[PDB]
């Protein structure tokens, strides 16, 4: 086969991953709950670092996105910690239906338990930049 | 009017400054522990964080004295999810477990504030890079 070798450096990109997809028009990093009150960077409670993906469903579907999401990480570890967990926050019953569905597939396909949690999007805070001091 | 200095000191220097020159402590090694993944690496730590292995001579210093040093080095009275404010004791046997729990309760009783230090069993410990374990490629 052929071989390419690239170094990305530091100026990427948990959002750049999804942003590079055909049909997603913008992405924002944010913190998604979860119903813990008053999350902070010091204590996120049940909120998780998340990507809000605004996409044109005439170009990609929610199931195609689901597919790339699952190929972009390896959620085969038991972990209680909301912050290290693979999570899907559904916005409707359809997304949820679709997300439970493909999870079942993948688990069969390989046998492994997949630990992605399916929970409704109840809160979403944009990420704040750190305050500069002068 | 006060004056300002700004310094950067890497995290892995801390262990030897915190415990290294304590009488009875023979060595300290920085590592990674407390996560899930079978093999963290320089490129991805998974859910592990900075931990320290302290080798000590019990005829000189006790585990209790080390716990007192650990709790004199920080003030874990706020719930946190943040790795930079981690407070964790990894007990190697039930003797260490019970000494850590008993001292935690004593601190809580004496100062009136819940202590958010987690006391959990040591399962795996990975040796991290250092000036005496450079990990030459």
């Amino acid at each position: 086969l052929s071989i390419a070798v690239f170094a990305l450096g530091c100026f990427w990109g948990p959002d750049a991953q999804f942003g590079s997809i055909k049909g997603v028009v913008s992405t924002r990093v944010g913190y998604a709950g979860g119903t813990t009150n008053n999350p902070s960077y010091y204590n996120l409670g049940d909120h998780s670092e998340s990507i809000e993906i605004q996409y044109d469903a005439n170009v990609i579907t929610y199931g195609e996105l689901l597919n790339i999401f699952w190929n972009l990480h390896n959620p085969v570890y038991e972990t209680t910690n909301r912050q290290y967990m693979s999570r899907i926050f559904y916005l409707d019953d359809g997304q949820k239906s679709e997300a439970l569905e493909m999870k079942r597939q993948i688990e069969a396909a390989n046998g492994e338990k997949i630990y992605t949690e399916i929970v409704p999007l109840e809160n979403f805070y944009l990420a704040e930049g750190y305050h500069q001091k002068y």
